């Protein structure tokens, strides 16, 4: 496609500076959008914005279409006499999903009740409208959550069979009993998409394109799976017959067992890939470009026997990527998908990605563990520039925290390379800008860099650490940490490297 040479930033809403312990679709986002713009930024990259259960990871969401309530801006509701906002005393620059979970949610069921009372037939109708429009996915979700909650936060595939196997009466009577809890989660979803819809235009106004992200494999315990057991490899108990993951390597002798459920592509294909089409449909509604973690999963996927604790007994299975994207392109005329093809990827994948002109990924933090042959090296990127360069993604340590743990060879081989590209640094705190700058000088059309580096923060500011049992997705931004200085400094490069 056509991704005009430019630079963007990676800042998940949660990391937005804001009162009450978390980032929200509030104006501070608009401030950032103003910052981005000022700094000459044309793109903004965020992680999946779906609801999050334990772990608080945006990739193991309860819904493939639902938005994360946490990211909702509460004050605009308190500004209409809906809910009185307290504050158990949230920490600075770090999300406390424990606190937030126990506070937000309650403070939410409050705003809702504060709505049905003081709400206006303009807000009552608007909300109702959102309900008729987003029916297909919403109904299932609101019921999924309402039930999930009613059943002591238990996975759907453990609820009484009548409900698990989604029976008529069960689903009717349950809905009737929680008619209010259903109206609630919907009300949450409404507020979310509503504010994000505006936040979108705020970005569309400030000449900005937002980049969304979505995991190829859904989450086992999610509305979608529950609602549609037919599409996933699941036994009559709901539990996945097989799970997702990757094969063993020089790193993981055992491999990886993500546990995610696998798609019955045979069925999806028969149904015209209605799940994805519907899925990308929502995507294009929220963002201008959306990425798909683990892209190779479209060419072929590693099938792991649920019963196995590891990924050893796995096997490769071919998936209809060629067909899927033919449908996507015929439905949208375009295929605005950012391919997440890091890690080892076979040519059949490369062919697919390239057959639809899908931009790939390029992370610098990996470009120095070997020789100049390193694919993550600027001089090894494709000419078409249809690739995106990241100093380091969300699943990576901050570049600073990286340079502080990188092997000696890398640290040196780097400065040795940065020089070859007219780039040189002194302090280590400057290294984040070194590679950043380097990323721009590349042929790469887009150069999205995470806010953690723009500020040059240590490992402490690391977003997610694959393997670590917590503290992930916890990092946030402090008031004014993103000063004009930083902006003008980035804009400098943007112009200097003709990205503006």
């Amino acid at each position: 496609m056509e991704l005009p040479r430019a630079f963007g930033l990676l800042l998940h809403p949660t990391s937005l500076p804001g009162p009450y312990g978390v980032g929200v679709l509030g104006q501070e986002a608009r401030d950032f959008l103003r910052f981005l713009k000022e700094a000459g930024g044309r793109y903004w990259q965020v992680l999946p914005l779906g609801p999050t259960g334990y772990g608080d990871s945006p990739y193991q969401s309860f819904s493939a279409f639902a938005g994360n309530p946490y990211l909702i801006d509460l004050r605009p509701l308190a500004e209409r006499g809906y809910v009185r906002l307290e504050d158990p005393g949230f920490p600075q620059g770090r999300v406390d999903y424990g606190l937030l979970y126990a506070w937000k949610w309650p403070a939410l069921k409050e705003a809702f009740r504060g709505f049905k009372e003081k709400a206006s037939p303009e807000e009552r109708e608007a909300f109702a409208a959102f309900r008729e429009r987003e029916a297909w996915w919403l109904e299932d979700y609101a019921l999924f959550m309402a039930l999930k909650g009613a059943h002591g936060g238990l996975p759907w595939n453990r609820w009484p069979l009548p409900l698990r196997k989604r029976e008529e009466k069960a689903l009717r009577e349950a809905k009737s009993a929680l008619a209010e809890e259903v109206a609630f989660h919907a009300f949450t979803q409404w507020l979310f998409f509503r504010q994000w819809g505006a936040l979108k235009a705020e970005a569309e106004a400030l000449g900005i394109r937002i980049i969304g992200d979505m995991p190829i494999f859904v989450a086992e315990d999610s509305a979608e799976v529950w609602a549609h057991p037919e599409w996933f490899h699941l036994d009559e108990e709901g539990r996945p017959t097989v799970v997702a993951g990757v094969p063993p390597d020089y790193f993981s002798e055992t491999g990886q067992r993500w546990g995610n459920p696998l798609y019955r592509w045979d069925v999806l294909e028969r149904e015209g890939f209605s799940f994805w089409i519907r899925r990308l449909e929502k995507a294009l509604e929220l963002f201008h470009l959306v990425r798909i973690d683990h892209f190779r999963g479209f060419e072929a996927y590693w099938e792991i026997p649920a019963s196995c604790p590891t990924a050893v007994e796995g096997r490769w299975v071919k998936a209809p990527g060629e067909k899927l994207f033919q449908k996507i392109q015929e439905v949208f005329g375009e295929v605005p998908v950012l391919a997440e093809d890091l890690g080892v990827i076979t040519p059949e994948v490369e062919a697919l990605r390239d057959r639809f002109g899908l931009p790939g990924m390029k992370v610098l933090q990996f470009a120095f563990d070997d020789g100049m042959e390193n694919p993550f090296l600027p001089h090894n990127y494709p000419a078409h520039g249809r690739v995106v360069v990241y100093t380091g993604t969300h699943d990576n340590d901050t570049t600073l925290g990286w340079y502080r743990t990188a092997t000696p060879h890398e640290k040196a081989f780097m400065a040795r390379y940065l020089a070859d590209w007219g780039i040189t640094f002194r302090e280590e705190e400057e290294v984040p800008w070194a590679l950043m700058h380097l990323g721009m000088k590349s042929v790469a059309r887009l150069a999205v860099y995470p806010v953690q580096d723009v500020l040059a923060l240590g490992s402490e500011a690391r977003m997610n650490y694959p393997g670590r049992p917590s503290g992930n997705w916890a990092w946030r931004l402090l008031p004014g940490e993103l000063s004009p200085e930083h902006g003008a400094r980035l804009r400098a490069m943007a112009e200097a490297t003709e990205r503006l």
